[PDB]
DNA sequence: GTGGGCGTGGCACAGGTAAAAAGGGC
DNA sequence: GCCCTTTTTACCTGTGCCACGCCCAC
């Protein structure tokens, strides 16, 4: 047929982009109660609350979500006509925002420059000066009943609840585990399905995600920065040599319950119990 | 032949700044 | 609508758990 809205990867079948489709159902978890329509955040929600409320507003067709000015839905439309109404006079590069524009304006001659006082950060307007300035002060003005650690937005302080909830709304449909990132369920279902996209060039080898991808070029690139005090041997992680530190002094914290063996480390007394079972 | 030390893979994850994106006085 | 202000999300990379393949001691 042909592609998706919301990703818009080709299908070669029908049946194929609408397996494909499900996918982007259990990465929205957050449903409208009043028409069923789902986004990846109570914050987006939010947005197309609005509705449904009395109060006027000025909704997008193409995804559900609705302002309170026409001129901030006509700027968000952008993100789906892929227009860059904002050309640099100089050289010429175009951008969808005015305050992308206005960044990159910076790495040109002649702009007007925010220069940090304590640093070499350099911002286009005062606020974002100001917010940053934040950071040499030490102020978080949001912080976390439960731990008191602080954080600069009440995203962020929302976002860090997950160590103490847990919750894990983003469901897989294929297995039933659920994550705490939407990020984390799209690795997760690319798992289910072999799909690897990061490719690493010396060896070839696939992974799921950037992360295990970065970690697994270490071997290659000899970047092992934990270095033991005691015999001078380096690992990639900090757990190894957390491990190694216990080599020293012997402790194999790990015994089997059946037959009185003790290990080093917890996969190998794991290994060790399957043996029985 | 077997089992376990060893390094690293697979996984679900946090929290930082960069970037995108929504908000607003007039 | 301009001109920013303010909030929210993307991108990045280190993290510890157990599993897996390798290899030598036994
Ligand atoms: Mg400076
Ligand atoms: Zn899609
Ligand atoms: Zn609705
Ligand atoms: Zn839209
Ligand atoms: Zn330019
Ligand atoms: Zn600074
Ligand atoms: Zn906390
Ligand atoms: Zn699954
Ligand atoms: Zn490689
Ligand atoms: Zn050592
Ligand atoms: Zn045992």
């Amino acid at each position: 047929p042909h592609k998706c809205k919301e990703c818009g990867k080709a299908f070669h079948t029908p049946s194929q982009l609408s397996h494909h489709q499900k996918l982007h159902v259990g990465e929205k978890p957050y449903k409208c109660q009043e028409c069923g329509k789902a986004f990846p955040s109570n914050a987006q929600l939010s947005l197309h609350h609005r509705v449904h409320t009395d109060e006027k507003c000025f909704e997008c067709k193409e995804c559900g979500k609705a302002f309170m000015r026409p001129s901030h839905l006509l700027r968000h439309q952008r993100i789906h006509t892929g227009e860059k109404p904002h050309k640099c006079k100089e050289c010429g590069k175009a951008f969808r925002y005015d305050t992308q524009l206005s960044l990159h304006l910076l790495t040109h001659a002649g702009a007007r420059r925010f220069e940090c006082k304590d640093c070499d950060k350099v911002y286009s307007c005062a606020s974002q000066l100001a917010l940053h300035q934040m950071s040499h002060t030490g102020e978080k003005p949001h912080k976390c009943k439960e731990c008191g650690k602080g954080f600069i937005s009440d995203s962020h302080l929302l976002r860090h609840q997950s160590v103490h909830t847990g919750e894990t709304p983003y469901k897989c449909k294929e297995c039933g585990k659920g994550f705490r990132r939407g990020s984390e369920l799209a690795r997760h279902q690319r798992a289910h399905s072999g799909d690897k996209p990061y490719k690493c060039k010396e060896c070839g080898k696939s992974f799921t995600c950037t992360t295990e991808l970065f970690r697994h070029q270490k071997v290659h690139t000899g970047d092992r920065p934990h270095k033991c005090k005691e015999c001078g041997k380096a690992f990639i992680r900090r757990s190894e040599l957390t491990h190694h530190e216990r080599s020293h002094s012997g402790e194999k914290p790990y015994e089997c319950k059946e037959c009185g063996k003790t290990f080093g480390r917890g996969s190998e007394l794991s290994r060790h119990q399957k043996i029985h079972t």
